[PDB]
């Protein structure tokens, strides 16, 4: 699709905070809803510039890469429609494991839309 991105997740310790970073390209200029599908995975909004590129760099302590609240295998979603509220046009990708063990974990979501 036009909308593409790579988002990385990193966690040092079981309950420790999760670093989320990467970039999403092919977006319309403005704010885009950004979250893990389902409960307990709101990652706020990402801002796409005039080139349609949104650089992402956040830390969140609600999400995790281990335990029952683990986002591993869940779907990461960005709303292609700018601005808050609902939207059915999504770029998305499953959060996959990159590295794991002993305590530390890394994951990657490849975001792809349609167009």
């Amino acid at each position: 699709a036009p909308v593409q991105g790579i988002i990385n997740f990193e966690q040092k310790e079981s309950n420790g905070p999760v670093k989320v970073w990467g970039s999403i390209k092919g977006l319309t200029e403005g704010l885009h809803g950004f979250h893990v599908h389902g409960a307990g995975g709101d990652l706020g909004n990402v801002t796409a510039d005039k080139d349609g590129v949104a650089d992402v760099s956040i830390e969140d302590s609600v999400i995790s890469l281990s335990g029952d609240h683990s986002i591993i295998g869940r779907t990461l979603v960005v709303h292609e429609k700018a601005g808050a509220g609902a939207g059915s046009r999504l770029a998305s990708g499953v959060i996959g494991i990159a590295q794991a063990g002993a305590g530390a974990t890394k994951a990657v979501a490849v975001l792809k839309g349609d167009g």
